[PDB]
């Protein structure tokens, strides 16, 4: 398998763009941007329904950290599947979901006592955080990010800040959520560098924090949980200043406020480290975990410090939560992961760094470029002075790279996201590279951008 | 297979019960009423840790219908797993969550057009329901049912009214929703019968909205919705009036309010019809599914009137939705479903109709028996006339029960559920009814309950 | 004085009503049933712009207790005028608001500690009451009853639950609330006589509370307060069954909830007491007063236990709260109280009971009469089986009455309240009561009503 | 009178304090810094209760804005006062309240279509604004600022953003306000000189509301109403740039944002003009108003563009509102204020800036002097560089001020407000003025704060 792609969308995917527009609820599927018809999937590649193929630098939105097709994972749940696949997890017991629960508490970030929480999705494992932050501090106030994302129910859409389209018509959603501005160090409200200058942006967005919030309208008390992403994933892949979780932590634990890590994206592996969080040298009070967690089966884990625990029965649980299929292939994942794939992302990092510092360097029409071991951010803009967002052209970047064989998703307003599965090969990264190289090329040309 | 116990729980399950303890959040396991660890199942039988074998009437809590384990959804799990697992359903396209979808929109009740929001769990349809109400109306407020579950999300956790321990230092969750009685047949603020009257208690009903909430505090113009249980399930199996739903929709249309069926226990077959709203002869807006429609994989839809969509992209989406391998088996489970297991539950109705009247007739400990299909609800109570609940004499028999090889779930306060899979044969349920009816024995001679 | 009556709306009346509706704000006021523009008030006696002389029962609702324009107040103003008017009472201290509050704090039913917050009127009285209940209690949600009113602010219009127009495009309000049932003997869900057999609706509400609730949806423990009015007065002017209250508490104490009690209309001596609820033989922990405290100058007060006062500077405050005008009007109010009115209004109750009686058994179109001291409903109805709201025929009788020289105000749907200042002759309550009587014929005549 | 003070507090007033502190509820009173007992007043003096007498630059909060006793407002009350009190201005109708909307219409800044709400306080006039917006926008979300104070009640609660001690365990309020910094030119999150550089810091504050919330995670479309005061009062007599309200129109107008200005403080002449906003050359959508219009009288009014009016009866009222009392001493406040007492401030105005601006040049203990008009305040600084506030400092200048027979309140953190009534002579001004300077040298000295 190689990249080759000749019409895209060709003809069976058409026909099922259009069956789609007639059965299914308008979401983010994008029949212009994205018109990729996925039938199957080998290695890094995805086989379209036209037999064109295409070397992955989506992982389904961060959920194949483990390869598109695992074969240890799918061995597992095969294996499961002569066994057992839904035992009611909340109701009876099983030890498959015990298993799965004993292994996150040993790899979750630090060396405190854990408990895990099991669910379905992102979205659930965050709401199940925002529980347990509210029953054990009975505090009902949250702090989030500008630019945040933590899912779309009525619990986490409150913690979201990234589009608004988001929250069109859905207010109100869960009150008490307050949000202050990211440290994002290519885009603040204070202008300032936070790759030349990260303790001055730091220092503003904890200041905002104490004497805007907290010195005028946020009773520090009543703050339950601060929400992170350890780095923004749809709000752009935004890598914070190294420490500002160490200074953000000073301030919650002056107040007794809880710090609740969101690794749904950043986390089983994809910066080269277990945890992104494990970057900034801090262990959270909470982590959330989903997506490549079941290495393509849906499930979710909050995993906390074990004294927030429920005092009671019946205030959280579900149906589905604990399910063997998945407490299966999760069990896998975390072993290829821990067996070669973190230590293959720390790898690949300076390849990706080197890679895209060159490609700043020449081409006129990338802002930023920012990452960490297999989680990169790349940033386009109009003009690297007004920073204006180059949005049609990133939406162009992203279609001349399908064109050639290389599968891109946008994140923000005008940024790409380039994160292949973690057991990418030197070679196959260089491919994709290059592939996105001459995607970044041919549109710079298109509309005139400086080449250097 | 037959149902053979020896100790419960046995060593195995004893260490498994502990490690949970430990690892897991408190939930709504109970050692001491629901000792049951699932090492795998076959056909309608439990085999736990210990090697004892249980013969199933919970369905993993209505999950498996198709069986605790069905070959042809196994099939199809496997040849899914072969081609692709996960293909970001929401961003990118693929033909599998399309199939499911167009089958989806093809069962829904009634015939007016539909389309299909794919999530992964029943919490997540339901959120999902809240927010294509709220968009399609740009109304913000809901009605439910006291005693109704809907989910632990911040936006279900506000529909649920099951039990106060659910919301326990949770508020505030959604604003919006009022609840008022459930048609609950035999309790009910009225003290009405409504089996023996049925229209007068549709009317208190009818009317405690119309004239205590329409004329005094909840403009019916801004009401977005009713959520219904079409039968209450964790809150006791409680089957309303035949005429009911249909009085419900002649209120909504004459304010422009939506009907929203929940469907994530009583559909998938459960009642012999594909949707339990069926019985009530009513087309809802917005029907919600999970549980069994993945016959073991989790997955949850929202199936809605086509003019309800979005009007706008990024307003709803998830990571998990339309995840192939759930879509493989939902087909598989609607494939068996239209098949003959359907029909199954018809075909056993009687059965149950007969066995627990008789039962109802011997034991004065039952106050009521109440059910459709393979759907029924027995309730225990202290006195016949004060209803007052037996709730430690319906654990007790959920324990005799199990001791005697058969896996019950309590529901409501003082009930218990019998909802074996579809694909039990006559001489099961048999077998079943006859250790249900030995424990009832067992507990009432215990008690010195009355024996006709 | 006596009333007398030409045109009116007179041409001078017409001329203020246009401007009315040219400047100021689409209110409550009505051009068609209540046509009265007020020029100058003597003794019981309205004098409208165009010279009409009208008798009052109307007491500008609820206000005026000490008579439309009372010499003593009157005297108690210009002697404070004279002073000072503004002190400053939230940041500067003054003997006047002290005075005051100690008399208030005197005169509080029962014989506990309490303490005093001053505001300006019944929905801040009301609003301080739930910021004193959520300080002190550290719980955030609050009970209040169906056809309930207590102020229009965004706390307030929670509680109040009389008229859904009162909330219309208002969503949302303070989160928290939940409505029930007030025992209404002549209308309430369950169709119960309160008048024939109270215990049994008393027993309806209480067990909506603690079964409907408390064991489904709203957790106790989180109740900060039930607030409640004595007699429901924009509701109908309802009278409870006389033991409610006391069963009320037993429910509250048991749960650590406090009683909120609104004396806005029903307090200063009304209803032949000092306090409504001191028919009812409970100590509320809160009692908020307005309206006639201030004997026309607007005032508000929360007299609550001393232990629940705010631990800390800066919860609470006001700008105007202690107005020394206000509170020397309001010193004054309470001696006439003390000194004459009540026992007035003790005098005149049999009068207002007999009449009232004599006209339910002449006049088929009387569905009900109900009151106590001078605090009188009468509720109109187009059949005495269905009770249908007679609201045409309850509007023809005010306009009737008005023609005739008697000011009445409706309450709730097809009511009519006789509130006469509590200076009254028995003379000039005669003249009343003979007036609403004629009103009642000619309406009845009119539209076939029987007349006995 | 001239200012005059031996012992204070003396013992009547000790023994007033002591009785306060027993009968009344703890507010904003403080016995140590605030132990002024006030007896009577005359022109612009207060005689406390053991004769002291004291130059006033309170306005006991900007209420007494023409004179501590204006005889011209006393004869107006006393006239209404053998008219009329209460005329129940939202169910009957009288011409006082008419007479006074017509002359708010009048005042109304601009010349555009305007009508009034009245009631009786600025927190009432404030939850009039709020429901005015939602139901003419049916927009639900507002923006208020950092610093802003809007009032007490649950709606005015979630606007006002001073001190979190205000907001203490009163979590959840109305839900949908978003807080945004202030354009204060002397601290802001962006450490921007606002009066060296005004255009930077609007910039700034716009860009904020239209990049970090309109692009993230509130909806414009959503949005019913900004919130401002014009100059923030409670949180420090902060004084934004010129333009700043031309730049905020400019935004609001391109979403269907309302502009509501909060004129309650400073509104009433303070500034030199009849409201505030009039130096920033914009027509709010809404003003509210109160304190001064009733010249020591509580009323409150609501004054807003003609055709966002209720379109419906029964959306708002209350029972106060139209107060003829209340409706007399305000047009008498109105015709003061146009004959003379706006020009005075205006005159005035010059010798505030030209002391503030030498005592600020000679005292380094003054971080910051700003103002308009009679409206000033100063800012006190333990350091000019880190603008640390002299909170303990700022206390005893108030103290010290007291001493010598000035009444001074603190504003914000560490502020100090100069607020005379606007019948204050240049001799009265110069003279508290010069105590005010003594106040500030005395507590420099005795902290060893430089002297220039
Ligand atoms: C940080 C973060 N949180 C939450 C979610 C939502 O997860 P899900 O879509 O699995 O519900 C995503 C995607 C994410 O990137
Ligand atoms: C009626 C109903 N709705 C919703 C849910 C929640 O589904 P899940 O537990 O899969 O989130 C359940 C269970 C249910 O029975
Ligand atoms: C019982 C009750 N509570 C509260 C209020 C509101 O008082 P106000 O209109 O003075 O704000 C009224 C009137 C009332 O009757
Ligand atoms: C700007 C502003 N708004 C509102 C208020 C509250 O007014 P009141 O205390 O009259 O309710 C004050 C004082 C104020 O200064
Ligand atoms: N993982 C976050 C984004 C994933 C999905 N497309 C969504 O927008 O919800
Ligand atoms: N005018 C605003 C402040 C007035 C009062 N002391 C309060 O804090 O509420």
């Amino acid at each position: 398998l190689k990249p080759n792609v000749k019409e895209i969308p060709g003809p069976k995917a058409r026909k099922v763009i259009e069956e789609h527009h007639k059965y299914m609820a308008t979401t983010t599927n994008d029949p212009n941007e994205y018109f990729l018809v996925i039938e199957r999937a080998e290695g890094v590649y995805w086989i379209d329904v036209d037999g064109n193929v295409l070397l992955d630098f989506s992982s389904g939105i961060g959920v194949m950290n483990v390869g598109l097709r695992n074969p240890k994972v799918i061995e597992a749940i095969k294996k499961q599947l002569d066994l057992v696949l839904h035992a009611a997890g909340t109701d009876y017991y099983n030890p498959y979901q015990v298993e799965l629960a004993k292994k996150l508490v040993e790899i979750a970030p630090g060396d405190i006592e854990r408990k895990v929480f099991l669910s379905n999705s992102g979205t659930e494992a965050n709401e199940a955080a925002l529980k347990i932050a509210k029953w054990s501090t009975n505090r009902k106030m949250f702090i989030a990010f500008i630019g945040a994302f933590h899912g779309r129910t009525h619990g986490t859409m409150s913690l979201t800040a990234s589009k608004p389209v988001q929250r069109s018509r859905m207010f109100p959603t869960m009150p008490g959520v307050v949000h202050v501005p990211y440290p994002n160090p290519y885009r603040n409200p204070w202008g300032i560098d936070g790759y030349e200058n990260p303790d001055e942006l730091i220092n503003r967005v904890i200041d905002y924090i104490e004497e805007y919030l907290f010195e005028h309208y946020v009773p520090a008390e009543e703050v339950a949980g601060i929400f992170f992403e350890p780095i923004q994933g749809e709000g752009g892949y935004v890598v914070p200043p190294k420490n500002f979780f160490k200074e953000l932590k000073k301030l919650a634990d002056k107040h007794g406020i809880l710090l609740i890590d969101d690794e749904v994206q950043m986390g089983m592996g994809r910066t080269g480290r277990m945890w992104a969080i494990e970057h900034f040298d801090i262990v959270p009070d909470i982590v959330t975990v989903a997506k490549a967690l079941g290495g393509g089966i849906p499930i979710g884990a909050t995993i906390f410090r074990a004294d927030l625990d429920f005092g009671v029965s019946g205030v959280h649980s579900n149906t589905f939560g604990g399910n063997t299929v998945a407490a299966a292939a999760a069990l896998a994942v975390i072993e290829e992961l821990q067996n070669g794939l973190i230590e293959n992302a720390q790898k690949l990092e300076p390849l990706f760094r080197e890679r895209l510092e060159e490609m700043k360097e020449k081409y006129e029409i990338i802002g930023d470029v920012r990452g960490l071991g297999l989680a990169w951010g790349v940033e386009f803009v109009k003009d690297r002075k007004t920073k204006e967002y180059a949005t049609k052209e990133r939406g162009e970047i992203v279609v001349e790279a399908l064109k050639r064989g290389l599968a891109l998703l946008g994140c923000g307003k005008s940024a790409i996201r380039l994160i292949p599965p973690l057991i990418i090969s030197e070679e196959e990264a260089k491919m994709g590279l290059d592939i996105f190289e001459e995607a970044i090329k041919v549109v710079s040309e298109r509309h005139g951008y400086k080449i250097h």
